């Protein structure tokens, strides 16, 4: 069965054409580490590149970069064929002709300053007619040679010489612009994009073989997420980098034609992309096409939507089309579109985080050269919520920052514009301060899903509970087959209550990274908004976006918050139940058990807590967590001392048994007024980057108490009662 | 009608709206008109509920033209040739109440979400074209979907087979324009196929109103023989021996509320009783109760009897009875007594209702002082029974009711472990066997780095009973039991004559 053939898949490095094979591989056709590998497709066109052994990414696969991609012809989901060449190759002249479809506006000599510091310490095998993508002067251009020594026998070497012509030759329709959007050019969500690489590829790379089974393929997909995302640009790579047709109508260009042909329009897109098949079809605004919740007006409206609905209900086999459409809220659709056969698949897409918006920046930022002192990682730490579009309006407004300083004083007033100068516009820091505090986020007070970065090292002591929470949701994924043949259930959440200020959040965002899962985050605040506001429905769609970035933890901080503003035990003539407590425990009385979710509820007083939530089946495990013991305190002012430098002389074991009636909250406040009235000194001396002791007898000074001796007690009565393993503590049975 | 010689005409329910006005109604009337040639035909509409929105609408022209339109066309639809009109929709208050007149919808049938014994059946009934493995059952699989609608199902099928073929299309890499069918049939589907496709599936109907089928009999429910005779010479006596009742000339009851502490399995019997009566069950639970007292819809609790007296014989099953007065109080609580906008509309309806028709009404709640006098009055809720705490011999049963799925060992007591347990409920001790069970994985995963309990999990897991019945609530309950029975003074007495 010519045991060759690989699957292709998309890379993860970031450098030029380098494949990445598995540990086998490298054995199984005789090759050494550093050897140029030829590879065969399609179009009978040859390709030359380097192995690099890998062994995290897979077990047998190929993960093969942008440059051969297109240079070879080949898209992701195809055969391939490689075979070793030990062929000693050196290059003595090569032929630059670059083609003027993007080299626009640029004049002077870019072949001396822009191809000369890319090609050295690269050792990277070049042939006659490869498309590679190269960066420097604020923008990017590919090359392409016409002519040349006939390949192979082509390495990058000093001893090669070169020769410019400057007369860019017309391109093609054989090849594709690499200028436009790939697969690799989204970053920052990768779990979202996986489902679309296993939902379109099939049907679009294999037609017949759909054609042939009884299986029906999906004839909608729903892109959620705040504006600005990146809903049309993953349509747009999923369809050019397939070789289907790509249609696009974004909201309003419907609307904005007169009556009566708007119609025709959308239409005649559906029938225009048949005949292109396979094709695709994407909807980039359908919020403003379906408004049928509120609006009730417009008699054309109504139309357009019932032709929509039309189109897309009699979409049969017939020909390949894949119908794409993008919103901001789930709720702001027809509820008519969500029929089965129109958009029965949905797909929610989030704000990134801080290892998302770090890929996102140098996505965008590999076209301009950066400092030796200029990092992206410490920049994309403080943004937390900047939509995808927002790191790259806030890269493009620092660019502007950046070439302003120096244009005032270079004064270059010409028509055209050189390009041996636009590459040494390098960015400093100062810029991109300047930038983030200018810009405006879009995205702040929507829901902060995203996955902590927070371990168990992080908090100090409580191994009581943390065995605990180890053997009750870490046990039914990794052995579902035990809890199966028991024939019991997991259980589905865990509340916990004790005095504030002991890291109520830390153990259940900490319990998320080691399970490798989603976080959410409901708090009080977040929880007491629609308690006024008289909308229900926004409870509503929190466990949808939960139960679709499954697996995923639920937690809800200060549950009995709302009591407060009611009163309590006694409060108003009411009891302890009111429009939100009846839609917390609802909700989840229904979902599925077998789903990867669990529910964690934080609340300081249990008294308040109506029993009715605290009933078997929906939050049966109660844990108490006392205040920290003295070996336990020592490992939680460390954790917080991790960051800030500390001293030798330093002692923190007697530090930590001085403090009795002292919680997590209060251990941390002391190190933050005494890392603060250490700045004061040093700023104060410099009319030292280290803290010493002298900064500590003035920051215990103001070492507040909030848990008093009133709380403690009846905590105790309350954890005692519910406990209750008096009597019955130590029996042997007889048989 | 493909299955009758009849023709068949299909219009959805947007197609009409999509062309342009004045030659949607001209498409409406012709599609009646050439039904009418083709006799015996049938004329089914997909979409209505788009249709007629003449309820909060009131907006276009000519949507109440079409309304109108199909108004009269099915009003003029006398005798001549052999027509029946269908339509479908996704709820009853949907659809305009004009077409819910004689000679036009007079005729109605509500089709429900299948339970497991149905699940099952769609399951085959849609993965027959593909061939399983012998280690592959469908009937495991159907337990854990329950909110899930019948083309839910189809859809898991389709997607499964996806993921089925893809975990060996790669490897196989198989790149040309024909495919042979010696290679297609040979892709089996296996278990770790379902359970991905069940995970990432999204269910669509998980709120609707659960009308389905019970599971569990009278064996599950171990003890309280006193109540299942009286459950048992009550609700089957008018049903199999209707003559006897008319005879008399009396009346059966309508329904049956019954009181004592929380977790003594007040839904189990009322869930075992449809079972040994071949009858449908419905379930309106607590918070299902409360979400209309905030909501400030009473057109809700409307239709749930419709729902109930289409499907008889049904049961009505009400949870908790009082927790919409724990929000509002109690015995005294605001300047209000013991009534809201709810508690007048569940016996408003009921007082109505026709006792002849096979359905019933079944009361569940813990605190009895609290419950408005009102419907405990004769005629609506008349019956009641106090459940007490379960005795020891009937303790054994329940445990080994809940013990029966897991494997019990042959060292394993049962008598002495119910005997010591004076203060606990039934879930008292439905609770110790999880915390057994669980504590016994803990014990397999550890030794891991065997499939059968011991004795040695018990000891640890008894250590976590609790007593959630207190000594204050008995008292409470058998006092409101002796005053609202009130046997003394004539209990033993010999008639004369
Ligand atoms: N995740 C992302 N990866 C790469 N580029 C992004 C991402 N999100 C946004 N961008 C950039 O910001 C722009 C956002 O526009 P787009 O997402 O197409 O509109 P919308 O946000 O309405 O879908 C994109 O054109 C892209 O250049
Ligand atoms: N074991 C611990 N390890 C690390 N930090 C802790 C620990 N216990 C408490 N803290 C600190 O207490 C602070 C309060 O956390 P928080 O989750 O708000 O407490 P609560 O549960 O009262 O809301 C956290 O910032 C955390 O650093
Ligand atoms: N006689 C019994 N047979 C079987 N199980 C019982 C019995 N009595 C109580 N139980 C258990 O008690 C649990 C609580 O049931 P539930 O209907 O919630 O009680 P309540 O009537 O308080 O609602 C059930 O899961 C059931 O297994």
């Amino acid at each position: 069965n010519r045991p060759n053939r690989l699957i292709v898949d998309e890379a993860i490095n970031e450098d030029n054409s380098v494949v990445s094979l598995s540990q086998p591989k490298m054995d199984e056709l005789q090759l050494f580490r550093g050897d140029t590998v030829l590879l065969k497709g399609k179009k009978r066109r040859e390709a030359v590149c380097i192995v690099l052994s890998d062994d995290t990414c897979s077990d047998e696969k190929i993960r093969m970069n942008r440059v051969v991609r297109n240079n070879l012809r080949v898209r992701l989901g195809d055969v391939i064929s490689i075979q070793p060449c030990p062929d000693v190759k050196y290059g003595k002249r090569i032929h630059v002709l670059p083609i003027d479809d993007t080299v626009e506006g640029i004049t002077g000599n870019l072949f001396e300053v822009y191809l000369k510091p890319y090609f050295l310490e690269a050792y990277r095998p070049i042939r006659k007619g490869d498309i590679f993508l190269v960066h420097g002067g604020m923008r990017a251009v590919e090359f392409k040679v016409v002519e040349t020594d006939p390949s192979p026998y082509c390495i990058v070497a000093p001893d090669t010489v070169i020769h410019c012509e400057g007369e860019p030759i017309k391109r093609e329709d054989e090849e594709e612009s690499l200028n436009e959007v790939g697969y690799d050019d989204i970053g920052g969500c990768r779990k979202q994009l996986a489902q679309i690489k296993e939902m379109v590829e099939l049907p679009l790379r294999h037609p017949a073989l759909f054609k042939a089974i009884g299986v029906k393929p999906p004839r909608g997909i729903l892109l959620y997420g705040p504006p600005g995302t990146g809903k049309t640009l993953i349509a747009r790579a999923v369809a050019n980098e397939t070789g289907a047709f790509f249609f696009l109508i974004n909201g309003p260009e419907i609307m904005s034609k007169l009556a009566g042909e708007s119609e025709s329009n959308l239409r005649k897109a559906f029938e225009e992309a048949e005949k292109n098949a396979p094709a695709i079809i994407f909807i980039d605004e359908l919020d403003a096409i379906a408004p049928k919740r509120e609006k009730t007006h417009g008699e054309v409206e109504r139309r357009i939507v019932s032709q929509l609905l039309t189109l897309m209900d009699g979409l049969k086999q017939r020909a390949h089309v894949i119908v794409m459409a993008a919103t901001n809220r789930p709720n702001s659709i027809d509820p008519a579109l969500r029929r089965f056969g129109r958009f029965d698949r949905e797909v929610d897409i989030g704000i990134p985080d801080a290892t998302g918006r770090l890929e996102i920046l140098q996505i965008h930022t590999k076209n301009m050269k950066l400092a030796d002192d200029v990092d992206l990682e410490q920049v994309a730490n403080e943004t937390h919520g900047h939509v995808g579009a927002d790191l790259a309006a806030l890269c493009s407004e620092a660019a502007l920052q950046a070439i302003r300083k120096k244009m005032d004083l270079i004064d270059l007033e010409d028509e055209t514009i050189d390009a041996e100068v636009m590459n040494s516009l390098a960015v400093t820091m100062d810029d991109f301060r300047w930038a983030l505090s200018q810009s405006n986020p879009s995205a702040l007070r929507e829901t902060v899903v995203e996955v902590p970065q927070v371990t168990w090292e992080d908090i100090g002591g409580l191994e009581d509970v943390k065995r605990e929470l180890q053997e009750l949701v870490q046990y039914p994924v990794e052995h579902p087959d035990k809890f199966l043949k028991f024939g019991m259930t997991p259980s589905k959440g865990v509340l916990f209550y004790g005095p504030p200020g002991c890291g109520k959040t830390l153990l259940a965002k900490a319990i998320a990274n080691e399970c490798q899962a989603n976080f959410i985050s409901i708090k009080g605040p977040e929880l007491l908004t629609m308690w006024f506001g008289e909308s229900e429905a926004n409870v509503r769609e929190i466990f949808d976006k939960a139960r679709q970035a499954a697996p995923c933890v639920l937690f809800f901080d200060e549950l009995d918050s709302i009591a407060k503003a009611r009163g309590g035990n006694i409060g108003d003539g009411g009891g302890a139940a009111d429009r939100v407590i009846n839609q917390i425990l609802t909700e989840m009385d229904g979902m599925s058990t077998k789903k990867n979710v669990f529910i964690i509820g934080a609340t300081n007083r249990p008294d308040i807590i109506d029993p009715a939530i605290l009933r078997p089946g929906r939050l049966d495990q109660l844990i108490y967590i006392p205040l920290p013991d003295e070996k336990s305190r020592v490992a939680i002012l460390k954790a917080n001392l991790r960051k800030s430098p500390v001293a030798k002389d330093v002692d923190l074991e007697f530090l930590a048994k001085m403090t009795n009636g002292f919680s997590g909250a209060d251990l941390t406040e002391i190190c933050q007024r005494a890392c603060k009235l250490a700045i004061r000194e040093s700023i104060e001396s410099e009319i030292v980057p280290e803290i010493r002791r002298d900064h500590f007898e003035e920051a215990m000074r103001f070492a507040r108490r909030s848990v008093s001796d009133n709380d403690i007690r009846k905590y105790e009565m309350f954890a005692q009662t519910l406990q209750q393993s008096r009597g019955f503590g130590s029996f042997r049975f007889p048989s």
